[PDB]
């Protein structure tokens, strides 16, 4: 199922997508881009509106 997760740090903008098919194939998948800035950030789980909120 398609997702849309979003990025927000203190003073570091953010925004992008990605689909998955359970709670962790977006965990699994994401873990790989986080490390893109390094962060140590957490990610919430929204099938409401089909959109993650994450905070850098």
């Amino acid at each position: 199922m398609t997702f849309k997760a979003i990025i927000n740090g203190k003073t570091l903008k953010g925004e992008t997508t990605t689909e998955a098919v359970d709670a962790a194939t977006a965990e699994k998948v994401f873990k790989q881009y986080f490390n893109d800035n390094g962060l140590d950030g957490e990610w919430t789980y929204d099938d409401a509106t089909k959109t993650f909120t994450v905070t850098e």
